[PDB]
């Protein structure tokens, strides 16, 4: 097959989606082949839709969903408030496998952070990267509480063996203050930081969001992340 | 010796102070002697006083510190910009176990969240808890992501062997809501939930905050503390 990164976070509200978009975005300008899939998505009845976003930001077609709940709550309470099933194991690594393939960046975003239920029992983000052989992009924060989230999520990832692909901070302020500057070093040292997503990086239009896109990420990192 | 605690919590601001205060305030009404050690503590040039919070809502005494930072930040970062290393992690286990004596729980509260850097070099108050062979009361929140944070915070726990003495909610809100009130039984489902503080409860004066810190917690579980 091609390369599948799932992306996650440290927590919820931190910048998934707009990492997504702007990972997506800058693979397709290296020429690279992306799909961005989202197993479950939560909060449709007021309206979410993170791969409608991802394709409105980053012009991503190839966009795959699966479960869609309306509350905005977690996957698995939305689903007991739905009347609702959570999806099986093997139907989420199903919609990723069959997205897969060579030359393309599969992008699995998650809902929440790492450990949220995804699919019954227990089944989490993390499971599925094992079950898929994944890479976990973790989308970080820049505001205080970050550190520890952080180094959190990645021993997680790491008590499966699930290799990080870095960080990315879903929003960096212009300018920054004494702890958003402190946290981005400190997270630096602890893992690497693939890009820091300028705050607002959501409003940007088409063009604004590609040539955003085009500078957030090493061009080498990213053209390196499929063969 | 006798009962050793650390009281951590998901992340920062969740509510670590006010249930050390609530838990020692319980403790101490069914006539536990309560020691609470604050190692390293920050913010101080804005006012943050965790200790003093404690002595003033729980009328505790034996308030053990070893170093306070002025900027409102993590510890390495507050003792990185004030120039000057954090304490060193025997002064902490050390601090701890003079503190711990039979018939006594001594509560011991972090900064920030579990994996936080406490002493040289990268110590943290799990290391801590390892060392003086304590367990760990968890603060959680009742808003969207605890559930996330309250399960990456119990494995960091388990991959240690240190023990989860339950969760608290730092802060249940008036009226609940919806989120609120599904992830306290999801939360529940994840370990036990000794206790949901009322919001507001840390403006109460000492009276008020010990009817509610008498009331929030069971009064068998706090007695068979120690
Ligand atoms: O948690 C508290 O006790 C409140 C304190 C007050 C000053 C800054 C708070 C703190 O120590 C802290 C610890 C860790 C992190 C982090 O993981 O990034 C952030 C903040
Ligand atoms: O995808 C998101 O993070 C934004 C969505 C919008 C509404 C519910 C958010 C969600 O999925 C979620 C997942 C887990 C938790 C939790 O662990 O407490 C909280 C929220």
């Amino acid at each position: 097959g091609g390369t599948i990164l799932v992306v996650t976070g440290t927590g919820t509200g931190v910048g998934k989606t707009v990492v997504c978009a702007a990972l997506a975005s800058a693979a397709r300008q290296a020429g690279i082949d992306v799909a961005v899939c989202k197993p479950v998505q939560t909060g449709t009845a007021r309206g979410d839709d993170d791969l409608a976003e991802v394709g409105r930001l980053a012009g991503v077609t190839q966009l795959a969903g699966l479960a869609r709940y309306p509350q905005p709550m977690a996957p698995a309470a939305a689903a007991e408030h739905a009347g609702m099933a959570l999806p099986a194991r093997d139907q989420i690594v199903r919609l990723i496998a069959d997205l897969d393939r060579p030359g393309r960046l599969t992008l699995v975003e998650g809902a929440g952070g790492l450990l949220v239920e995804l699919a019954e029992p227990g089944v989490t983000l993390r499971d599925v990267a094992v079950d898929v052989a994944a890479a976990a992009l973790v989308v970080v924060t820049a505001d205080l509480g970050t550190l520890n989230h952080t180094k959190l999520t990645l021993e997680a990832l790491a008590a499966q063996q699930v290799s990080c692909a870095g960080l990315v901070i879903g929003s960096w302020p212009d300018p920054p203050g004494l702890v958003a500057a402190s946290n981005r070093s400190a997270l630096a040292r602890i893992a690497m930081v693939r890009a820091a997503l300028p705050a607002g990086a959501a409003s940007l239009d088409a063009g604004d969001f590609a040539a955003m896109s085009a500078a957030a990420f090493d061009r080498n990192w990213v053209a390196g992340l499929v063969g």
